[PDB]
DNA sequence: TCAA
């Protein structure tokens, strides 16, 4: 039988491109000891360790690196009768995928889940850990994206008279799509209802009837928002399924503790069978949102794993002092240091060094690590670059570190590794994250960004350049400054000579690779960047990976979206002063919804008493005061500032451990409050209002001159 | 210069 959906990572391999420096051939005469061998070898990839040899892709008892994987290539390696009971689990990341009832027909899913994916549906996967350290995926069914269109405008443009009509019109526009990428679409793929809402822009704007349209897939939604009736303004078509799951279930969070519970008709979460697992988890469940609750009182982070890594590269062309380029076959990765920490206890658990060629670490370095009370390094030796890179990616899949760190890993180390795997070796990456295939594993340039499904990448270079002012942000300099530690260093121009000289000299390169990763680990546990990022994720209502890589706008957008829905609004698609701009927004009740550009909008009100009027950018603007209508931006700011004041009142009486968590929380509220002015001012952003931004600066200027 |  094997897995329901195919695993796309390598579980077997029997031929590969063998690339290796000729200088590793100790018996060869000097003329044959320069350059790189490059050819295809009919062999299983191998790793050597401490005199022993293994195939890289063999899973069994005697492995050279740790594993946290149940399945490998469709074989279950858990003990006989392994069946943990799961009540509470922590979520650190949320995936969003499409499933089809036809694809899942062989999996023994209950009918209530199959209905939610018939003929297709969006599944929300909560990625997490139990208190016992078991890796969990909880697949939540029944979440649908939805958008709005004005009822009268649709009724005149498409001649609709009942909601069923619009479902046909949309199905037609998809059937008629270029290349027929939306073959098989029908009115069953849709639901439409009539609801009363107000456009969030302007004070005079009246409530109106809208079609709220539900859809099964973001692929369909993005086609409709780009192509269906361009003359008709869409509302909230940009909102992802994760955001709907979080906002439509009061209290739910993208990072935190959850509990499984009985649903509405006493329904339960169903454990998946192993051959229906979508991820590299120990246990997986199908559930609906009513099977979930936020677990109160639990606050400790569970035993997530942090990988801290650094690569070392050697240029192989006619100038070994040229900077290495991944696209050149001869410019090799030669070493990868890889430190594995428990993120809850901060303890270093494993020190792995991957090495192209034999490598004997200095006794000096081994003694120092032993004196520091750290794990003895395991050196993994490879005959070729491919075998080493495959082994590293195999470790990433099998150990599955939830958090990954390093220095310049986003701008250099991942881009270099992934370019080798993709361009030189033709390896598919979509199975190497948490998902077993078809997952996101992507690098792109702006400096760079990364998305790996189920892996939170945190580059320490970004953290430190944001936190500390320094002349130089080289790691050696940062270390001297922040950790008061003066390490010894190898330059890129030492590496060619050390590499050619022999095993002991390649050992010196490894010592340096390991001490580099040890310093970065110390930086990480000093600044605790996962705690500030998770505090922002919880406050903003977005996942921690979106928190790192997306901009400031999505944080304010998601909070505004929550409040706007509660108030009946919908969002259309596109001496010193303490907190000057937030406090102007609050004191003057400035908002999208309190603004008027027209005098007749405020003719029923009294000037000064019921509204501000102000000249801004040459135009007369009106803002009604809070007793007429309270600003959404003002409410956000007020509630956040009240929350921050509450948190900071508790810090002096709290435990030394609690004080850290509270400090990260109060800091998260500051960064979000300060981004509100900016959010209004980004032209072509999410929900721009340049009138509000320009009013804030006009008031600010006048306050200084008044003072 | 800075990224190996
Ligand atoms: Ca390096
Ligand atoms: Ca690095």
């Amino acid at each position: 039988t094997g897995p329901t959906q195919r695993h796309t990572y390598y579980s077997e391999c029997d031929e590969f491109r063998f690339i290796a420096p000729r200088v590793l051939d100790e018996d060869a005469p000097p003329e044959k000891r320069a350059g790189v061998h490059d050819g295809h070898l009919k062999r299983a990839p191998k790793v050597y360790c401490g005199g022993d040899e293994r195939d890289v892709l063999r899973v069994g008892s005697g492995g050279f690196w740790p594993r946290r994987s149940r399945l490998w290539g469709g074989v279950d390696h858990a003990p006989a009768g392994f069946n943990p009971t799961v009540t509470v689990f922590h979520v650190y990341d949320i995936l969003e995928n499409v499933e089809h009832a036809y694809g899942m027909r062989a999996a023994q899913f209950h009918a209530r889940f199959m209905d939610a994916i018939t003929p297709t549906g969006t599944v929300i996967t909560l990625l997490g850990l139990t208190p016992e350290g078991h890796r969990v995926a909880v697949h939540v069914y029944g979440t649908r994206q939805y958008f709005y269109m004005n009822k009268e405008e649709v009724d005149r443009h498409l001649q609709c008279r009942a909601p069923r009509d619009l479902c046909e019109r949309m199905a037609a526009a998809l059937r008629e799509s270029p290349g027929a990428s939306f073959r098989g679409i029908s009115a069953d793929h849709f639901e439409a209802e009539v609801v009363e809402r107000t456009d969030v822009y302007y004070y005079e704007t009246r409530p109106a009837l809208f079609y709220r349209v539900y859809v099964r897939s973001g692929r369909v939604l993005s086609y409709l928002c780009d192509n269906f009736c361009p003359a008709i303004k869409k509302y909230e078509g940009g909102v992802d399924a994760t955001t709907r799951f979080i906002l439509d279930n009061p209290g739910f969070v993208t990072f935190g503790w959850y509990r499984l519970k009985p649903g509405r008709n006493n329904t339960l979460a169903q454990p998946r069978a192993p051959m229906a697992f979508g991820t590299s988890s120990d246990v997986e469940f199908n559930c609906t949102a009513d099977n979930l609750a936020i677990e109160g009182g639990m606050s400790d982070l569970p035993a997530y794993k942090l990988m801290c890594f650094d690569i070392e590269c050697k240029a192989g062309g006619e100038d070994e002092l040229a900077f290495p380029v991944a696209g050149h076959p001869e410019d090799l990765v030669i070493q990868i240091s890889c430190l594995l920490y428990d993120l809850s206890t901060t303890a270093l658990e494993h020190v792995l060094l991957f090495s192209l060629g034999s490598c004997d670490l200095p006794e000096s370095h081994l003694n120092e690590l032993a004196a520091r009370g750290l794990p003895t390094p395991v050196v993994l030796e490879f005959d070729s670059e491919f075998e080493m890179l495959l082994a590293f990616m195999t470790l990433v899949k099998q150990y599955g570190p939830e958090f990954v760190t390093g220095y310049n890993i986003i701008n250099f180390d991942w881009p270099f590794l992934l370019a080798k795997l993709t361009d030189i070796y033709k390896v598919p990456l979509d199975g190497y994250g948490r998902m077993n295939g078809r997952g996101v594993f992507r690098v792109w340039d702006i400096r760079s960004k990364i998305k790996v499904n189920g892996m939170v990448n945190i580059d320490m270079y970004g953290i430190i350049t944001d936190k500390i002012k320094l002349s130089s942000y080289k790691l050696n300099a940062v270390a001297e400054a922040v950790l008061k530690d003066k390490k010894k260093d190898l330059s890129y121009r030492d590496i060619p000579a050390y590499y050619a000289a022999g095993p002991a000299q390649r050992g010196v390169i490894g010592e340096y690779c390991i001490q580099d990763s040890l310093l970065v680990g110390q930086l990480f546990f000093k600044f605790l960047p996962h705690l500030e990022l998770s505090a922002v994720a919880r406050l903003a209502g977005i996942n921690i990976t979106r928190t790192i890589y997306d901009g400031q706008q999505i944080r304010v957008f998601t909070c505004l979206l929550r409040l706007a829905d509660q108030k009946g609004f919908i969002l259309p698609d596109t001496f010193d002063f303490a907190s000057l701009y937030p406090s102007i927004i609050q004191a003057h009740n400035l908002c999208f919804s309190t603004l008027s550009l027209r005098a007749d909008a405020v003719a029923h009100l009294e000037a000064g008493k019921d509204y501000l009027e102000i000249e801004v950018g040459g135009r007369r603007l009106f803002f009604v005061k809070a007793h007429v209508r309270e600003s959404l931006l003002s409410i956000l700011l007020r509630d956040w500032l009240a929350m921050r004041k509450q948190i900071r009142s508790r810090i002096p009486q709290s435990s030394p451990e609690e004080a850290v968590l509270l400090d990260k929380q109060q800091a998260a509220i500051k960064v979000v409050c300060n981004s509100v002015y900016g959010f209004t001012g980004v032209q072509h952003g999410l929900l721009p209002c340049l009138h509000v931004a320009a009013t804030v600066t006009t008031i600010g200027r006048e306050m200084l001159l008044a003072t």
